[PDB]
């Protein structure tokens, strides 16, 4: 299917167990249901139930 799946995996959340959408260029981990963002700093994705940021989430009235 050509690419490199080995390289990526499966990157779940470890509260809502959802595969987190992948942003390649930022390395970044966003749950979209929750609009909270994991970050994946230097090699390293750091999963955890508090470590989740803020991220820009849908737009308000």
């Amino acid at each position: 299917m050509s690419l490199d799946p080995q390289l990526l995996e499966v990157l779940a959340c470890p509260k809502d167990k959802g595969p987190l959408r992948y942003l390649e260029s930022e390395q970044l981990l966003v749950n979209e249901r929750l609009n909270l963002a994991y970050r994946i700093d230097d090699g390293i994705p750091v999963l955890l139930i508090d470590e989740a940021t803020e991220w820009t989430p849908n737009n308000l009235e």
